[PDB]
């Protein structure tokens, strides 16, 4: 019972030897020469990440200068600018990469520059740590970036400015580096100037607009102005002078309300280049093992290129980012493909990078920031008001949710009170699932739906011609996508839908009952009369009105479901030529009020081996066919019957 | 570079350093995606060693010393949680175990080809593999401290062991256990816990190491149940061999073992290319098409053809090399020259692969168009005819060369495919023209109303009868210098005798009639009507040039992949068409001589709506009421009683 002190433990590599002991322990070495062309030869696919570099390195130095600007006061002194300004110059062939950060001690230009995997940016941060403090604007890590400025360059001048030190000059040829005290005076007030000796193989890098576009593709949100000496050809003669290129204003880093509606839909405007406001806008923040925070947009108009190569096409709609720089805008595994409308920026700070720094190393991360940025969307586009929602995003990205539907399995409730149809509640008005439920009757536990090409076959279908009679209410679908999305549906609010085209619609009874025994010579005639395969069952509805009524199984396809799997092209020769083609089972049905009761009993009463009344019973299952949406096997067989009973009668 | 200064002065010289610790993590944390590359650099390292100790006994009579045998035996221990990776090879001394394990970036196998290469022997200059000295440091991947016991010639045998931060040397008290070569034991850690069932590795060594040029061994089970060495690696890399002298039989034996196929393959071919990428390959068409080749279509890689450096594989992914409509071709590709990453999972200049995508396809289309004719109709079009048909559509490059190769059901025979040099061999001599009809089926095809005047007067019409046809042949402008044709469409010019413009006044004859049907029959239905000159044995729909046809339309109402909008709003639902008039139709003659008796006759609109309804069904336009036309032919059939 009482506890003794004794305290337990929790945790603790042979091979045959008789015991293991210590000897010579070493540190491992490297070869630079090797090792440095490693990281210029074989280590990155796209030459242009060169700048990306540059510009985070340049990035890196001009915010520890501004760390040392809050605890001194002489840090900045004659120059207070902290930009960084790019300059090309192919009458020597020349790009530099100017800025006024904090810039280098001859020790550091040596130790810095000189030595691979070695970053004076993530020692700095170690020593911020140990002194809010901001440092999550640091990029640096790895201590190669600026050795892929080897990529286009055979010569590298870098020269230097640090405080309480000389501006010296820097130059290598990535064999060898030579370091001396620049002639000329403090030309530079503080910070560094990379020059870089282009290659004949490197001479797009020369040329202004190539720049603006790389500079603009990595580089618009690392938090300090970047000009690029541009031309403006206007006033009409060329004249150069600094031009912006990082405009945009980083929203997503302030915090929810700092800023409002306005400046939102400014945003979206430059950011992702459209000029009409966009339909809605999330603004959240993600926490946890991904930590994040972005901002998501929906559209007002669905974009011109939208499922062209569906699947195939990847959307450049959402930019990845790691500390305000760009990493990718491949979001297929963070993004599914039916929301491949929806477009914005996902920014981060502690993302661990691979050394391309254009993937994330940890592939587990990715399915982590789905989820999130999937239930972000979905409520966000939720969040929009019921009016918006039916007469502006449906005609949009109707079809991306019912694809969704379709697609997303762990979001299939979620998507479908969502979903929007056409009913018979309403001649052209859409309704949801919720508001087709709360319409429903006392034990109908069924939602009835008809699909068809148009709305006009679908409203005047031989089907539910009883149901509308007695008041259940019909969904209506217009669009080839439409079966499938119900299909793949399952329950909706514990109601289980109901196609009115096949069998499983139920509506005294027993006295009618009896009744249906009374009607039971014709079936059989039918199937006589009726060819082989033509139809497997002849019995008669007690779901139809005034219509002389092709039905399906419960598990077979309807006549809407047959049209789209036969006009669908992405199908194998001997594919085509199966599936049973166009017959699968074609069940007749019937109800009496016109020559479908006695006036064809009449002439089954009189002789059944009569020619006029064979034709007259096959036109009849030949315009049904018809009737219920279902392909004609010969034009001609029902073309010819039609130019020959019309040559006498008219 | 010149920079404003005119005295570039030369001080201090320094040769680049490395901060060995963070260099080591790059690797180990920020490097690669797959950890599972650890046993492919091990199987690569090993396969070097045991190439070193060959190239060697060639010279020196004295190097294998009773050890002949060069084989690679991996062995897992489940309990001890260990990982052997032995060879035979050549090993390491001790200065080497320091040198080559110590030093990053250092390769001994890089070392010693550059010494073959600078006198010569160029015998195996193309066997070894390692370039960069950063492989062996993969192993940390997976494994907390690796073990590694090394047996030099010439030298004891030593013991090396190591995590990330330092290594240790010592020699091995057991003394020379091994007669010569390396041990590399890894102690895996917690996660890398699947590397210790056999199966794991069994599927491992077989995905990478296939064709490494040297025997590989895993302690595995066979049944009682006994342990022994399997081999892993049997299928040999026979495109090596010259053509001339590599069996036909080989090539089905090697395409039935390396793509895993119980049937022959359809076709194969064998070629080597130079030139700016130096690569052998040996490409294959299957016997019958897999399934599931278009469900993913687009968007999906297929792990058919994949991609060998030296023997060792590198990936499978293509979609650069290889276009989507050839998604069936199976094969290996084989380079000695070709620059790799870091990696080693992708080639590192992006622009050959271009190269050798044009030189992949190339050799293809040529397997293909080799094919026997006889042999093609029955088999390959049966199987990746769609996939022609959709190369047509996409590759623009070689759209002449596919379009050789397209086969289309014709009237020049009931059911046999025919091809299009076929049909403009059967061409008339000023026919200049290649009629075609789209439709559900061939019955609803031949049965139309469009080719019956074609036909009869001895034109040959192609029938289409699967969807993605249209689309082929709209991508094709021209072929063997003739144009397309719809049959369904404007453009067809039949007749220039004096009959043809004694037809001129027939024009005037159903001019009262031809506008009185614009009028009488819905306005808004029909868009003009004018005399039909093609037309044999027929009451009645044509459409325009750059206008749908009835297939068309069929298509387009049943792709689901459009928004609400496009849907909705588009115009060619709702275009309407031409209505053709046959004269010598006998119900249309009777038309003409009830509305001059009564125009705004009653009975005599009802056929005109009747017929241009039938006219729409006998085209392949879906009608746009189908009650108003299934409640008038129920008043039509009351004909036998009311
Ligand atoms: N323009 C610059 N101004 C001032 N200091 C610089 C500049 N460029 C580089 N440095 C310093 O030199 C060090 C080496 O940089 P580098 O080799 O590019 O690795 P890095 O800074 O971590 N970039 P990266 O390898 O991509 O993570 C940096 O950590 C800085 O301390
Ligand atoms: N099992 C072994 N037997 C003999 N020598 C070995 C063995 N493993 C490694 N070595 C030597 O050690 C050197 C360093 O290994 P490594 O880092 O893999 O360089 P590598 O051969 O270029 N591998 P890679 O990165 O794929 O190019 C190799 O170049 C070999 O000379």
């Amino acid at each position: 019972v009482q506890r003794e002190e004794e305290a337990i433990q929790l945790d603790g590599a042979s091979q045959i030897r008789e015991l293991r002991e210590k000897s010579e322990k070493f540190a491992f070495q490297a070869e630079v020469n090797r090792m440095m062309k490693l990281i210029i030869n074989s280590l990155y696919k796209n030459k242009e990440i060169f700048l990306r570099e540059l510009i985070s390195n340049a990035s890196d130095a001009l915010d520890k200068i501004r760390l040392i600007s809050l605890t001194d006061e002489n840090a900045l002194a004659g120059n207070e600018e902290l930009t960084v300004k790019i300059k090309c110059d192919k009458e020597k062939n020349l790009l530099h990469v100017t800025d006024t950060g904090v810039g280098m001690t001859r020790e550091e230009l040596v130790k810095n520059l000189g030595t691979i995997a070695k970053s004076g940016t993530s020692e700095f941060l170690n020593k911020m740590t140990e002194a809010g403090q901001s440092t999550s604007e640091l990029i640096g890590q790895f201590g190669v970036g600026f050795y892929s400025a080897f990529l286009v360059a055979d010569k590298v001048i870098v020269t230097s400015k640090h405080n309480n030190d000389t501006q010296h000059i820097w130059e290598s040829d990535s064999n060898e580096f030579s370091v001396i005290a620049d002639p000329r005076g403090n030309t530079l007030g503080r910070g560094t100037t990379i020059t870089l000796v282009l290659k004949e193989e490197a001479s797009d890098y020369l040329e202004l607009d190539t720049i603006k576009n790389l500079v603009k593709k990595y580089s618009q949100f690392i938090n300090f102005p970047i000009y690029v000496w541009s031309s403006k050809t206007g006033g009409g003669k060329t004249v150069w002078d600094w031009e912006l290129m990082n405009d945009i204003k980083p929203i997503w880093q302030r915090p929810s309300k700092e800023v409002e509606d306005d400046e939102y839909k400014a945003f979206y405007k430059s950011f992702s280049k459209e000029s009409d406001d966009p339909m809605a806008y999330i603004h959240f923040t993600a926490e946890g093992e991904v930590t994040f925070k972005s901002i998501l947009f929906v559209p007002t108009s669905a974009p011109r290129g939208l499922f062209d190569e569906y699947g195939s096409k990847k959307s450049d709609y959402i930019k990845l980012y790691v500390r305000r720089v760009f990493i990718t805008d491949d979001f297929h595994d963070m993004m599914p493909k039916y929301l491949n409308f929806v477009k914005g920026v996902v920014d981060s700070d502690d993302l661990p990078l691979n050394v391309s720094r254009e993937t994330l190393q940890q592939h587990k991360l990715l399915k982590v920031i789905r989820k999130k940025l999937v239930r972000k969307t979905l409520d966000m586009i939720k969040k929009i008001a019921d009016e918006k929602y039916n007469d502006t995003f449906w005609k949009e990205f109707g079809t991306n949710i019912k694809l969704g539907v379709i697609e997303d399995h762990s979001n299939r409730t979620r998507l479908a009170k969502l979903l929007r149809f056409q009913s018979s509640h309403h001649p052209s008005d859409i309704t949801s699932l919720d508001q087709y439920v709360e319409r429903m009757k006392e034990k109908q536990d069924k939602i009835y739906f008809m699909a068809g090409s148009s709305r006009k076959e679908a409203e005047s279908s031989p089907f539910v011609e009883r149901l509308l009679k007695k008041g259940y209410e019909v969904i209506y679908l217009t669009e080839p996508v439409d079966e499938y999305c119900i299909q793949a549906l399952p329950e909706f609010d514990g109601k289980r839908f109901q196609n009115v085209a096949k069998e499983g619609v139920k509506f005294t009874k027993e006295s009618r009952e009896a009744i249906e025994k009374e009607f039971e010579p014709l079936l059989n005639w039918m199937k006589d009369k009726a060819l082989k395969d033509k139809i497997e069952k002849a019995v008669v509805s007690q779901r139809l009105t005034e219509s002389p009524a092709l039905v399906a199984s419960q598990y077979g396809w309807s006549g809407n479901m047959e049209r789209i799997m036969k006009a669908q092209a992405y199908q194998t020769g001997k594919d085509i030529s199966t599936n049973y083609y166009a017959s699968q089972k074609k069940t007749f049905e019937i109800n009496p009020r016109h020559p479908l009761i006695k006036d064809m009993l009449r002439r089954v009463k009189e002789d059944e081996d009569d020619k006029t009344v064979s034709d007259l019973a096959v036109v009849l299952f030949e315009t049904a066919t018809l009737r219920s949406g279902y392909l004609l096997p010969d034009t001609k067989a029902y073309g010819d019957r039609i130019e020959r009973m019309l040559r006498l009668s008219l």
